[PDB]
């Protein structure tokens, strides 16, 4: 499983527990927002949505066109405009564990009972490795 280099945005990659996904990217200086979606079919098990406008990192799940409760709590925000980030997402048995630049960012408990990776919006990708 070699890394994909300079994948285009919007990105659509086809995808298990204890496996970690690497995403290196870049936030454009004029960026407003971007999204990273772990989807089944158009349902989203984990929606990661950094918004540079108010500096939030919004997490949620999408079932039947309906969003669940938002999770927003963080101790740091690695997604400032004009900055590069090194993101890792480990799929655990009961939750996602997401790190940014080696520092834990958040955990996300599985709500959905995930074979697709979607990345769209104001972001440039350096490489994605599964
Ligand atoms: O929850 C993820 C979801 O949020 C939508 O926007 C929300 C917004 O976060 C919230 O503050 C407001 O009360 O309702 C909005 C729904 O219209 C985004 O539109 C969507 O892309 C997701 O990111």
């Amino acid at each position: 499983g070699p890394p994909t280099f300079n994948p285009p945005v919007p990105y659509f990659g086809r995808l298990t527990a204890r496996r970690t996904i690497i995403i290196k990217g870049y936030v454009p200086p004029t960026g407003k927002s971007f999204a990273i979606n772990f989807k089944v079919s158009g349902d989203i098990a984990l929606h990661i949505n950094p918004r540079m406008g108010n500096g939030t990192v919004v997490r949620n799940s999408l079932l039947n066109g309906s969003w669940g409760s938002e999770e927003k709590k963080i101790t740091h925000n690695p997604f400032g405009p004009g900055q590069f980030f090194d993101l890792s997402i480990r799929c655990g048995l009961d939750r996602f564990k997401v790190y940014a630049n080696g520092q834990h960012l958040f955990d996300f408990a599985h709500r959905l009972s995930v074979d697709t990776l979607e990345i769209q919006g104001d972001v440039t990708l350096s490489y994605v490795q599964i």
